[PDB]
């Protein structure tokens, strides 16, 4: 159940550069998901020690959570919006491939993913 080090959230040697899409991902997508009543399991990395999940990080090879994504967006870690979208997708995929369907945590992920996909439908165009 040992936990990996937390993912990196800052890149000390990349330029500070926004795009309209990255602004949208932070100020619309992340903001909306973060305040949802079902966000709390996803606001920090899975703690396999405290949740007693010895197999979690043997099955989940790319851990991801919204706290990491939030910090990455705030620190301008991503070079483009697609890297951020992939992190969201990884977070949901991890939940769905580890947990049993109908588990409460899967229902929570499904509700958050619906909101995520609706907001991504309105992602502004590259510019
Ligand atoms: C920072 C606080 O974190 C928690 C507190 C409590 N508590 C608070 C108080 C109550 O009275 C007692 C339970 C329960 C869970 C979490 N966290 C948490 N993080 C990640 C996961 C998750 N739960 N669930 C539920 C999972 C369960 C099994 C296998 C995988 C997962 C999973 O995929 N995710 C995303």
């Amino acid at each position: 159940s040992m936990n990996p080090p937390p993912p990196e959230t800052s890149n000390p040697n990349k330029p500070k550069r926004q795009t309209n899409q990255l602004q949208y991902l932070l100020r619309v997508v992340l903001k909306t998901l973060w305040k949802h009543q079902f966000a709390w399991p996803f606001q920090q990395p899975v703690d396999a020690v405290k949740l007693n999940l010895p197999d979690y990080y043997k099955i989940i090879k790319t851990p991801m959570d919204m706290g990491t994504i939030k910090k990455r967006l705030e620190n301008n870690y991503y070079w483009n919006a697609q890297e951020c979208i992939q992190d969201f997708n990884t977070m949901f995929t991890n939940c769905y491939i580890y947990n049993k369907p109908g588990d409460d945590i899967v229902l929570m992920a499904e509700a958050l993913e619906k909101l995520f996909l609706q907001k991504i439908n309105e992602l502004p165009t590259e510019e």
